[PDB]
């Protein structure tokens, strides 16, 4: 005669109404309305737990309980509701995330070779919930090319795994965010060696790589991150000198390569929105560097092609790999900074560690399948859920310029930072409090707008 609900979850109790209460006037109360609240129509929401939460989530998930009572006439009936940090509802049993937010922005996520069988999607939750997918791995440079011919210049591509992934997503009506053409890591040895090349040679090779990749995928890719993570930090005063020397395009061509890259890309696939993508954009220093680069390249593009409507770098993906120490105010400041650019914005890689960066680094460190080692407490998990809600409301408030909110994974188990329980779904593909809070930001936002 009892039910268990994840905190944030709401449940219609009408089905547990006794048969002999039919046709009557129902009245609903909770013994502990702060723990679980119930509407006059009998919808109960799990709100909080009773006790733990200094306690490790993995040892002793925190709980609470309220007795909720339906009364008709002089008779009543009671159901014990158990509230819990632990996930209950299966991902596939929830209404599409993309539908809830469709009037605001695309709801994205990532996928992998694993997710496709042949040319078709091998699980239903990806298309069910998300409108756009970023390949987590298989479009990185090292996965797209394995050689360059030294005599002819011919670049050797491996497109087939990514092609299958793209074509699978498209068949289900899903868009694709391409990721990424130019990077300082996870690149083939032939690209690393470009760090030793001449400016004029490198420029032609770089332009060629970009052109050829985008031509292969022409018309199929909603947006591309042309260039990824080019600033080491926000210390630098001057973007032209601040860029990563370990990026082989930077070292060989100098700072001009940025403008030339995006220009090659635009000529290759005009259908594609061109993005620059980076993390720690909540750090105003780094964000200053980025806004400056984007301003100068787009000014250059204007000077070069004065009749052109479009921006060259059309969007700024904020990776949004956040954690307990990241304030919404810092994010909001950065968004105000990028709003001055006229660019589109994406939350490109959103996840939130249930702790501070050091605690994550000090406990599990990075990599997947580490969720069952997390030191996160029960309070941490509710704190995470509040943060998803606070960030999302901010994105909703900026949804005129934000076209996309994508998260860097589905289940915590398969998260690149799994040790930090950073996502909406748990290791069993069940909805966390964060899922509910995530969804609820729309209800909260609109409740403020009326």
């Amino acid at each position: 005669n009892e039910i268990t609900l994840t905190i944030g979850q709401q449940k219609d109790l009408a089905s547990m109404v006794p048969a002999k209460f039919a046709g009557q006037e129902l009245s609903w109360t909770s013994s502990d309305p702060e723990t679980a609240s119930v509407t006059d129509k009998g919808i109960v929401t799990a709100l909080k737990f009773s006790s733990g939460g200094a306690n490790l989530f993995l040892k002793a998930p925190a709980t609470g309980e309220a007795i909720i009572t339906v009364t008709a006439g002089k008779q009543s009936h009671s159901v014990k509701v158990i509230t819990t940090v632990k996930g209950k509802e299966d991902i596939e049993k929830l209404p599409p995330l993309k539908d809830h937010f469709k009037d605001y922005f695309l709801i994205g996520n990532i996928f992998n070779n694993r997710d496709v069988s042949g040319s078709m999607m091998d699980n239903d939750w990806l298309a069910h919930h998300y409108a756009i997918l970023t390949p987590e791995n298989h479009m990185k440079p090292s996965n797209l090319t394995n050689n360059r011919n030294e005599t002819t210049g011919e670049i050797t591509y491996t497109f087939s795994t990514a092609d299958r992934m793209v074509n699978a997503a498209i068949a289900e009506g899903l868009k694709i965010h391409g990721h990424t053409l130019l990077w300082h890591q996870q690149i083939p040895p032939w690209q690393r060696s470009m760090e030793s090349a001449a400016k004029d040679a490198a420029l032609s090779v770089m332009k060629k790589y970009i052109t050829e990749v985008m031509t292969h995928y022409k018309g199929k890719i909603y947006s591309w991150d042309v260039l990824n993570e080019i600033f080491p930090d926000g210390r630098g005063d001057n973007w032209t000198t601040a860029m990563r020397p370990e990026n082989p395009w930077f070292k060989s061509i100098g700072s001009d390569f940025v403008y030339e890259a995006y220009l090659a890309a635009r000529q290759a696939d005009p259908n594609a929105i061109l993005y620059y993508n980076d993390y720690n954009m909540d750090q105003a220093g780094k964000a200053a560097l980025i806004a400056a680069m984007v301003r100068d390249v787009n000014a250059k593009y204007k000077q070069a092609y004065p009749r052109e409507t479009r921006l060259l770098i059309e969007g700024i993906g904020m990776q949004s790999h956040h954690n307990m120490d990241v304030p919404a105010s810092n994010i909001r400041n950065t968004i105000n900074r990028y709003r001055e650019l006229g660019v589109k914005i994406s939350v490109s890689e959103l996840d939130i560690l249930c702790m501070g960066w050091s605690a994550f680094r000090g406990s599990t460190g990075q990599g997947a399948d580490k969720d069952d080692m997390t030191i996160a407490t029960n309070r941490n998990i509710l704190d995470q859920a509040y943060k998803f809600n606070e960030y999302m409301k901010l994105y909703l408030e900026n949804s005129d310029i934000i076209e996309r909110v994508s998260m860097w994974g589905v289940s915590d188990r398969y998260s690149w930072r799994s040790g930090g329980l950073p996502l909406l779904f748990d290791a069993d593909n069940k909805a966390k409090p964060a899922y509910y809070s995530f969804v609820r930001a729309r209800e909260d936002y609109e409740a403020a707008k009326a």
